[PDB]
């Protein structure tokens, strides 16, 4: 249950996660998952729960993230925790990038 | 032992990790840690072994990575797994970004 050592973009399948939104599971084992998520403008991320934690990097582009309720923009450069069970979503105000991290893996995206 | 919500650029400090490289741990808790790692070019990721799980993400840049000795030249949208345990490193062939995530967090990073 692990990824191989390189993963390339170019030898990655893209997933289409939902309207507007694309994704790469680059690599992972049992204990951690970084996923990476290319939005389109108006792209929404659903609001979900889950007790894997999760941390997020912006690597371009502009969102509105809400955790708890708590809603703020970010962009390039800025992180995001979630922590075990929170509500978190996010809306793609400028086409980007994210990268979701997860401990544990998120078996889902897999199987 | 966990960061805030959401974590701005321009609100984390930079920190020197070595010569060319800045880094700003962002979004983490005792079991998942999100690094943002600025290299400048030429700058070495010295080799280290960690019992840490690391999966790393290219946000830009060019980076030849060594993992248990297989060297491989990375590029912006690439990912490496690198399994506990493992002898890595990176040197940068173009300045830019890496996003290096750890389970269970380093807490050498925050201590
Ligand atoms: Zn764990
Ligand atoms: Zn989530
Ligand atoms: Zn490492």
């Amino acid at each position: 249950t692990c990824s191989k050592v390189f993963l390339l973009e170019n030898e990655i399948s893209w997933e289409q996660v939902g309207e507007g939104i694309q994704r790469q599971i680059l690599g992972y084992d049992g204990q951690l998952m970084l996923v990476k998520v290319k939005f389109q403008k108006g792209a929404i991320g659903n609001a979900h729960e889950h007790f894997h934690s999760q941390s997020t990097y912006v690597v371009s582009g502009v969102f509105e993230f809400h955790v708890n309720g708590e809603k703020k923009i970010v962009k390039a450069g800025d992180g995001i925790y979630m922590e075990p069970d929170v509500l978190h979503g996010c809306t793609c105000l400028e086409a980007g990038i994210l990268i979701d991290t997860f401990s544990p893996m998120r078996e889902d995206f897999i199987n």
